[PDB]
């Protein structure tokens, strides 16, 4: 089991927290200056809002797949490299980039 992560760079974190609390009917799980996390049950989603100074509009920061443990990250890392994709792991996460530049990370919290 896993869930997608969607990390957005937003020009107004406070307004965005308010909007997403209403959209998904739940408050943020974690709130800091500069970022907020929502753990949504349905639809399964990890939503990250990152404050972006002098971005005129919301844009994609990165995308992800949130998995249950480090072994799942390792499995994904091995699989993506096998399939010919350039990757970088961190010691848990592995990063790949799509052809138009969109970055993905498979990670465990």
């Amino acid at each position: 089991m896993s869930r997608v992560q969607l990390a957005l760079r937003v020009p107004d974190l406070e307004a965005s927290i308010g909007f997403y609390s209403k959209l998904f009917g739940t408050g943020p799980a974690k709130v800091r200056p500069g970022y907020a996390n929502f753990a949504i049950a349905e639809p399964p989603l990890k939503l990250v809002l990152i404050e972006g100074a002098g971005e005129d509009a919301t844009r994609l920061d990165h995308l992800g797949v949130e998995v249950e443990d480090s072994a799942q990250v390792g499995h994904a890392a091995r699989r993506l490299k096998e399939s010919g994709l350039a990757t970088v792991e961190e010691n848990d996460e592995v990063w790949v980039t799509g052809p138009g530049g969109e970055p993905w990370e498979v990670y465990v919290v």
